[PDB]
């Protein structure tokens, strides 16, 4: 019935406006799980839980549930020093796609926290087109060029600006709905 979407959008806003965003562990699996549990707790059965089922989209099969926990252990260890390293890490985290649903919205928040910690920048998502973003994400396992081009064009160092945060959350929620 998906007023689940309306409620989780309210949770995403509450995340920033309470300052709880500042309590989330950055660039780790556990931190991703914190985000997901915050956005979807009480809405999805599985909120914050690593899936035990397999999933694909388009022609892509995400990491097999049978070794997804082992994958995530390696992924969270990845360096975050450069824009390229951070995008490579986001890309592997997306290939893992650790939840049944809500991977995209939770992992974008997770990405911005990593960019903010390490580069003092976040993506100005409001200027990132849905078509170009989805195309880039779908290509990224083979070549993250499209994704690096697109996101690098759209970084901002105004990391706490209300308009960037809230128009960004709206755009993020639009990407998958």
């Amino acid at each position: 019935m998906k007023s689940i979407d309306e409620q989780s959008l309210h949770n995403a806003r509450r995340l920033f406006e309470s300052g709880d965003i500042d309590r989330i562990e950055v660039g780790t699996t556990a931190g991703l799980q914190q985000i997901h549990r915050y956005l979807f707790g009480g809405l999805y059965d599985f909120a914050g839980q690593i899936r035990e089922d397999n999933i694909s989209k388009g022609g892509f099969r995400f990491a097999n549930a049978m070794y997804l926990k082992e994958a995530l252990v390696k992924i969270e260890q990845m360096p975050e020093r450069t824009f390229e390293e951070i995008i490579a890490k986001y890309v592997e985290m997306n290939i893992a796609h650790p939840f049944l649903e809500g991977n995209g919205r939770s992992t974008r928040i997770w990405l911005d926290l990593v960019l903010k910690k390490n580069l003092k920048k976040v993506v100005n998502w409001q200027n990132v087109s849905k078509t170009l973003y989805l195309q880039a994400m779908e290509r990224s396992p083979v070549n993250d060029l499209e994704l690096r081009f697109l996101l690098k064009d759209n970084l901002t160092d105004d990391v706490d600006n209300r308009e960037i945060i809230f128009k960004g959350i709206e755009q993020s929620y639009y990407y998958e709905g």
